[PDB]
């Protein structure tokens, strides 16, 4: 692989395990698995070492989308060797260029993965709190702005 992205969100449970897997599935349905280093992190340490969110998973399986993962923190080599961080809502990008400070070497564009969306729903909002109609809502908005994405990157 030669191109790479790191989806993250607050937890890596909910939002960026979904977001990871469908743009894995996009890549390897169009031949160019081989060419990308797909991934997901958390900002956080709440969730290290959790599968996603069950009701990611259930949403993910109506989809046919497999998912597997275990929840990790962005790391400091993260920014230097990703060429993409693609994050949920704008609490993530804060904290994200806030880690992105403290390290020499930042080669990654930080930016939301909703700043792809043709149907322009900017933020990825988190469903914890919600039910599965939100993570439907999260599922549909990954499948736009990482067809998107993969088009064409900005």
């Amino acid at each position: 692989a030669t191109k790479s992205v790191l989806f993250v969100c607050l937890g890596n449970i909910c939002r960026s395990p979904i977001a990871e897997a469908v743009f894995r599935k996009l890549v390897t349905d169009q031949n160019i698995s081989e060419n990308w280093r797909v991934d997901s992190a958390a900002t956080s340490g709440y969730e290290i070492g959790n599968p996603p969110d069950y009701r990611g998973q259930s949403c993910m399986k109506r989809h046919g989308i497999p998912m597997s993962h275990v929840a990790r923190q962005i790391t400091k080599e993260d920014f230097a060797t990703f060429d993409y961080i693609l994050c949920m809502d704008e609490s993530n990008l804060r904290d994200l260029n806030r880690k992105s400070n403290q390290v020499k070497t930042c080669k990654a564009k930080i930016e939301l993965l909703g700043s792809y969306d043709p149907q322009k729903q900017l933020i990825i909002e988190d469903p914890y709190y919600g039910n599965d109609s939100d993570f439907e809502t999260v599922y549909q908005q990954c499948v736009r702005c990482c067809r998107a994405f993969l088009e064409k990157a900005h």
